[PDB]
C-alpha cells in the first residue's frame, strides 16, 4: 500500500481501554505533531496505522487506524493523567494480545536496527516492516 506506521507507547493500560470505547487517543506535543504531520501529507492516499504497547507488558495490544486530525483545544482530565493536550479519531481494527518474542525478530533500520519491540512513542516503522508486523499481529492465536 501507501500506508505509514507507527508504535503507540503507553504507561496506561486504563486509557488503553478508553479508547477502544470512545475511538480516540492523544500523544505528548511532539508525539502529535509527528502524527499530524504524517496524516494531513498523506491527504487520503493512504492509511496511518497505529501499534499499541503498554510499557512494560510484554506485549502488543491491538491496532488502529487514525481517522482524524489533531484537535489541540478539547476537554482537559478525561485521562488517566493531565498531560495530555488535545486529541484525534481512531478506528481500532484487532484488539488481540501478541507476545513480544513473536515481533523481536523484526528489527528498525531507521531505529540502529533495534527491535521493533524496543521502540519508544510514536517511532515510525518502515513500510516492509510494518507489512511483517501487521501480519503477524493478525495471524496470531
Ligand atoms: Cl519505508
Amino acid at each position: 500500500k501507501h500506508g505509514r506506521v507507527f508504535i503507540i507507547k503507553s504507561y496506561s493500560e486504563d486509557d488503553i481501554h478508553r479508547s477502544i470505547k470512545y475511538n480516540i487517543w492523544c500523544s505528548t506535543e511532539h508525539g502529535n505533531k509527528r502524527l499530524d504531520a504524517a496524516y494531513r501529507s498523506m491527504n487520503g492516499k493512504g492509511p496511518v496505522y497505529l501499534l499499541f504497547s503498554v510499557n512494560g507488558s510484554g506485549h502488543f495490544c491491538g491496532v488502529a487506524e487514525m481517522k482524524s486530525a489533531v484537535d489541540y483545544n478539547t476537554c482537559a482530565g478525561v485521562w488517566s493523567q493531565d498531560k495530555w493536550k488535545g486529541r484525534f479519531d481512531v478506528r481500532w481494527i484487532f484488539v488481540k494480545d501478541v507476545p513480544n518474542s513473536q515481533l523481536r525478530h523484526i528489527r528498525l533500520e531507521n531505529n540502529e536496527n533495534k527491535p521493533v519491540t524496543n521502540s519508544r512513542d510514536t517511532q515510525e516503522v518502515p513500510l516492509e516492516k510494518a507489512k511483517q508486523v501487521l501480519k503477524i499481529i493478525a495471524s496470531y492465536k
